[PDB]
């Protein structure tokens, strides 16, 4: 029963960002009825970058004890805490409290850093549990982790702003941690530059895809209407997966190709922004081809920046695993620095408008 390990090793690193990206899958319907409305996505990036605490202390805790360090044990709680964590932010999702004279969601606040620490250390402490394991079946692993995004966005193409409230869905966010859960229990049972470029790369394009444009995505969508940042939303997420199939049939790891294409994601990226920049009426607002045109905007900017990201990755790995390693640390400072960049342009400064329907 090579195989049975395969399906299990893809069910188990699905669950590796399934929380993260089901929430936001939901947040189109999630916003709207908070305080914070359009501002709400700009701190939810420097938080989930802040949440980055997590790793460093695994890492530290792994160099100063390592006698103790014991790793199932570790993935049990990251795994517990997570479904809990949904159970909890299924009820305490829209508690408001009176702080600080105004209304303030703490509890939205808390709880996704609870589930951004848990996502964030599961990369960084679900590598090194497939070294033990045969090497024929670490690719799977990457294949669930390329769908952690597939199903959460098929069950809001069946919500649809509504159908259901969100109560259910992260109900059903819960069951599939539970699974997760419940599987993972059996596997235990020339010049230098040329390689900095690539790291270079790697931090730039995860800044522009995970803190700088996921902070403006109101601006940008939601002027349109509601069923624009839905669509939008959704298809984007469900745009990387397919990204990282044509990645793995028709691959290509030639460097010139991949800049050029990150190229025109960053076109596309500039595209992204110069419409937010214009709310509350940007080009062809209230128009039937301008929806469209800001929902394949998304779509081809996510999916031809994540080709590139999964592309980067097989160059990397097919040159050795520290490789992977530094590839995991670039991202994360890449993402850090384009969410505290971002954020005090968004929040302090207020270039950027709101809109009434
Ligand atoms: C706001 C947000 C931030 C994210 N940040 C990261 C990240 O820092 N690192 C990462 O690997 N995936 C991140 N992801 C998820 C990533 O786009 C997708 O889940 C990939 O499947 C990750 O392997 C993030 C997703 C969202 C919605």
């Amino acid at each position: 029963m090579a195989f049975l390990m395969h399906l299990l090793v893809c069910v188990f690193g699905m669950g590796s960002w399934v929380t993260i990206n089901g929430l936001w899958v939901e947040l189109p319907l999630l916003v709207m009825e908070l305080p914070e409305g359009w501002y709400l996505p700009s701190y939810l990036t420097v938080v989930i970058q802040l949440a980055n605490i997590g790793p460093l202390l695994v890492t530290l805790l792994h160099h100063f004890r390592p006698s103790c360090l014991s790793e199932v044990p570790i993935i049990f709680t990251l795994l517990g805490v997570g479904t809990v964590t949904c159970i909890i932010f299924a009820f305490l999702w829209n508690m408001t409290s009176w702080v600080l004279d105004g209304h303030h969601s703490i509890a939205f606040l808390v709880l996704t850093f609870f589930l951004a620490l848990v996502d964030c250390t599961s990369s960084v402490t679900f590598l090194p549990f497939m070294s033990r394991l045969p090497t024929y079946y670490l690719t799977t692993f990457f294949v669930g982790e390329g769908l952690s995004g597939l199903l959460p966005a098929l069950v809001a193409l069946a919500q649809g702003s509504a159908h259901f409230s969100p109560l259910v869905f992260f109900l059903l966010l819960s069951i599939m941690m539970a699974c997760c859960l419940v599987a993972f229990f059996v596997l235990q049972r020339c010049c230098p530059a040329h390689l900095a470029f690539i790291y270079t790369l790697v931090a730039f394009v995860n800044a522009l895809t995970n803190g700088m444009l996921p902070s403006v995505q109101t601006y940008s969508c939601l002027s349109y209407g509601p069923v624009a940042y839905h669509l939008a939303a959704t298809l984007s997420i469900v745009a990387n997966p397919l990204a990282s199939l044509v990645s793995m049939f028709l691959p290509n790891r030639s460097l010139l190709f991949l800049g050029v294409l990150s190229v025109l994601g960053t076109c596309f990226g500039g595209y992204n922004m110069a419409m937010a920049v214009m709310s509350p009426c940007p080009l062809l607002q209230g128009h039937w081809g301008g929806e469209v045109l800001i929902v394949a905007s998304w779509v081809l900017f996510s999916g031809c920046l994540s080709y590139v990201k999964v592309m980067l990755g097989v160059v990397l790995r097919d040159l050795s695993r520290s490789a992977l390693l530094w590839c995991g640390a670039a991202v994360q400072l890449g993402s850090l620095l384009g969410a505290l960049l971002m954020f005090p342009l968004v929040n302090v400064l207020r270039l950027f408008s709101s809109a009434d329907f």
